[PDB]
């Protein structure tokens, strides 16, 4: 009876402690979502509106991150924004990823910087856009919007790399785009190292495919 | 019949030895790299050359570098690999042009197959010469004429070194099935540059 998965979990950036509330959809209380309140007394007692609901329909995609601060995080990713809460061990982690799913495309959705460099500032694709990867491609999605700046074929991607918080992407001349890098930002080195290491392996693994 | 002369050393001993190559002639003898223990052993024809290499029986050669020559000319034939080194980049260039005047595969090394990975599974160890094209990387035998096997540069996973090692870890799409062939080299420095070369030629296929 709407409730499914409740528990304190901590925001990654200012790692407070807030009582999280995963509610079922229901012709009442209202759809499915995942909310918050300062504390629990606050939830259990009905004295105060969650600070945050978010609508499990509106999320496109949930992940599973980690960062040089948090080691567990759970992320969705709605057309307007990146809602991460930090688990306490990967055993939590995954039991609210679980329970997201059991109420709620890509493989992989990172939400970068994408830098004025190179084909950046060529192409005009700045600021903050989702890089979303699947088996074949990768795909620049603009915070805000529902459709691709542009689609990049894995088969295209001369090298990838990252250095500090940044990430690059080099494609070859067969590609959409015609030759250039592209450059974006991210949380830190760890981030950009995984985002590195993920997409090379999605590259490597082209091989593996009869 | 004398196209280019003068003195080389030879890389192993690091000996100088005078190198002679000669255009075919329906008298003399066929295209063919000579070389002299000294220059007055072929003015004063006192002397057989040491070796005499026929440039038909080369399938290959390369400009090479280690980490004990920088100016490598490689000629690789079905049972050898011959190489002199000279004194500079230009001379490399020039004495590498000549031999491609009177004489497949972009790159050619020339390699120790060790039993490790894919080497004992598909029992391709020892002396084998690594040939790359555009578009693909074959082994063959030393001494054999044809290739043991032929891999597709889209079925490398990756390759890599380490010291005077380096391997190609294949994808399941290979040939062989997955796995890595791993084989030594002379040195670091040439390990290093089959990486990068080989490396640059799987990212050239983006292009």
């Amino acid at each position: 009876s709407d409730v499914r998965k409740v528990g304190y979990l901590r925001k990654p950036k200012s790692m407070h402690k807030r009582f999280f509330v995963l509610r079922a959809a229901s012709e009442a209380g209202g759809p499915a979502r995942l909310e918050y309140y300062e504390n629990e007394k606050k939830w259990r007692h009905k004295s105060s509106a969650p600070k945050r609901s978010i609508p499990l329909e509106s999320c496109f995609n949930i992940n599973k991150r980690a960062d040089s601060k948090n080691k567990h995080l759970v992320a969705l990713y709605t057309r307007d924004e990146h809602f991460a809460i930090a688990a306490d061990s990967e055993a939590e982690q995954d039991s609210w990823y679980q329970a997201l799913l059991q109420l709620h495309a890509f493989k992989e959705v990172w939400q970068v910087i994408l830098k004025p460099k190179g084909l950046g500032q060529t192409k005009n694709l700045i600021g903050i856009y989702r890089l979303c990867l699947t088996s074949k491609t990768i795909s620049f999605v603009k915070l805000n919007s529902e459709a691709a700046a542009v689609v990049l074929q894995l088969m295209n991607i001369r090298r990838c790399g990252h250095s500090e918080n940044f990430f690059f992407i080099e494609v070859g001349r067969s590609a959409v785009t015609g030759p250039g890098e592209f450059w974006m930002q991210v949380d830190d080195s760890v981030v950009a190292q995984n985002m590195h290491e993920t997409i090379l392996e999605a590259m490597r693994a082209m091989s593996d495919e009869f």
